[PDB]
């Protein structure tokens, strides 16, 4: 019945082609195939005024790829995006983040970093907020399908987690996470300087090229992983203290 539309938070380096993606489903029992969707960008992020950028048609799997015209390409900043289904005026929302080349970022694996509605680990929000206030782009990744974005984002907003680029899976979640982060590093030209998560994430970060100094993992240390990461045995609050007195 009710629409369950999702639009991908898109991060892109300046000057580079800007491409927005979305998927449009109802109830994903129903797939919105072959329907016109209008793409809006709030080019003045605090104005509340939407600008129609163009229109695209969803494919057989309800997906949408919309290219931002070069004449309308957005400068460095974060811009709200809304994709409206013309047929019933339902919509999805996501942010377009345009960054300067070599922008430094921090990755958090949502379930493995933040959970213990699941309860939130103590001091997690403050660590993320610390990284953002220190000048780092926040990137949230999760193995969950974007079908659940509506629930995930809400959770993130409930605990007042800082605004960041949120990325969701379709398949193997680890290959997707690894390759996605790789695409951030090579095609978006981000400088990922630290990765957070649970033990299963170590491999992923290792695949990115992150050193064990830069890989923070929750829960007491595990011997197989011994030289592959830093364990946050004492918790996020303690970790925050150890960040604040510089350790990174
Ligand atoms: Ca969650």
């Amino acid at each position: 019945v009710t629409s369950n539309h999702r639009a991908s938070d898109t991060v892109v380096c300046e000057g580079r082609p800007q491409v927005l993606n979305g998927r449009f489903m109802y109830g994903d029992v129903v797939t919105l195939t072959g329907e016109k969707v209008d793409v809006y960008v709030m080019t003045q992020p605090l104005s509340g005024k939407w600008i129609h950028f163009g229109t695209e048609v969803t494919n057989s799997s309800g997906r949408l790829t919309f290219p931002v015209p070069s004449e309308r390409a957005l400068g460095i900043g974060v811009y709200p995006v809304r994709m409206v289904v013309r047929g019933d005026h339902t919509y999805a929302e996501c942010c377009l983040t345009v960054v300067s080349r070599g922008t430094e970022a921090v990755v958090f694996s949502i379930d493995g970093s933040f959970t213990a509605d699941p309860k939130v680990r103590a001091g997690a929000v403050d660590v993320v907020r610390h990284w953002q206030d220190s000048g780092y782009l926040i990137v949230y990744v999760t193995g969950r399908p974007d079908m659940q974005k509506h629930r995930v984002v809400a959770w993130l907003s409930q605990h007042n987690f800082p605004h960041g680029v949120v990325s969701f899976c379709d398949h193997d979640p680890l290959r997707q996470k690894a390759m996605f982060l790789q695409s951030l590093v090579q095609e978006v030209e981000l400088n990922i300087v630290a990765g957070y998560g649970s033990p299963k994430d170590v491999a992923v970060y290792a695949a990115l090229g992150l050193s064990p100094s830069q890989t923070y993992i929750v829960g007491r240390a595990v011997r197989k992983l011994q030289a592959q990461c830093q364990f946050l045995s004492d918790g996020y609050v303690a970790h925050l203290g150890q960040l604040e007195a510089g350790s990174h």
